[PDB]
């Protein structure tokens, strides 16, 4: 029910926090090309 | 109500994995870059 | 309770474009290095 939601939204985070990372390493790769 | 954030849950859920599929594509574009 | 999911999940949805925006600049890189 609530907690149902709660354990949802919090796995879900989590998901979107490992893809901010995968985007931060894409972004510092198009970094180190561009001065280098 | 409690269905509401379901649904809104369930639609986030559907965009994350969308741009998680993007991200791959991406990731696989730097692999091809890297061995060829 | 239920108000601290929904500003949970505007948060998350919030983080969310944003990252889609990322991910977007990316793909116009990639765009712009294909056709130059
Ligand atoms: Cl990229
Ligand atoms: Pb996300
Ligand atoms: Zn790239
Ligand atoms: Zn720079
Ligand atoms: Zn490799
Ligand atoms: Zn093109």
């Amino acid at each position: 029910e609530w907690e149902a939601l709660e354990k949802k939204l919090a796995a879900l985070e989590s998901k979107c926090q490992a893809l901010e990372k995968k985007l931060q390493a894409l972004e510092k790769k198009h970094e180190a090309l561009e001065h280098g």
